[PDB]
């Protein structure tokens, strides 16, 4: 019930999560705004919000053309909130030399919530930092996805010599909040292919302690 959809120059991994009556969730619009929003109403897909798992560049560049098309608010963690306006913050003037940027703020703001309702996808929210400081992942239960963004990929995991980078950070993130939920859970991450929670437990050479 969710598409991954690589997105701009990084094939940085943008989700649409969906449901029977064609209502949608989207995570990290990163790039190529058009092919996304196409795509959402070639499928007449309604998207009902925009999620980030955090603000770095590679994960917002769409979010300008996706949230003017659809009406559409968008959901960013409090510690990130300047990130999406700052070219400075977000990483694309150190990282690509060009700027990126929102023209708006973020319209709801993150911190503590352990649960979030979108329409009738409900997710449970866990703050995930070490790649980021605003970092969270959302995971949907109905399904058994968990959208977390840059913290855990397949074989690898989230660099940590970014803004607020913190490898320390990152591994607690790992052990304590996401390598407890269910093996079967898809790891729905920001670079890419798929995994699972068990695979990575069993096979992922950054994870043995
Ligand atoms: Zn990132
Ligand atoms: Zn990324």
């Amino acid at each position: 019930m969710f598409k991954q959809i690589p997105l701009g120059p990084i094939q940085t991994n943008a989700y649409v999560l969906y449901n029977d009556d064609k209502e949608a969730v989207i995570f990290d619009p990163g790039g190529d705004a058009e092919a996304l929003i196409t795509w959402l109403k070639r499928e007449q897909l309604t998207p009902l919000a925009i999620l980030l798992t955090h603000a770095h560049f590679d994960h917002i560049g769409a979010v300008d053309a996706v949230r003017d098309t659809f009406s559409i608010p968008v959901y960013l963690h409090t510690k990130e909130r300047h990130w999406l306006e700052d070219p400075a913050l977000n990483g694309s003037s150190r990282l690509t030399g060009r700027p990126i940027t929102t023209a708006k703020p973020a319209d709801h703001l993150l911190t503590n919530e352990k649960s979030l309702t979108i329409g009738t996808f409900t997710f449970s929210v866990f703050h995930t930092p070490g790649h980021s400081p605003g970092s969270v992942s959302y995971y949907y239960q109905k399904e058994a996805v968990l959208f977390s963004g840059d913290v855990l990929f397949q074989q690898s995991i989230g660099r940590t010599d970014l803004r607020g980078g913190d490898h320390t950070l990152l591994l607690a993130s790992i052990h304590n909040k996401i390598l407890p939920l269910p093996e079967r859970t898809i790891v729905a991450s920001g670079h890419g292919p798929l995994t699972t929670i068990g695979q990575e437990m069993d096979h992922n050479p950054f994870l043995t302690g």
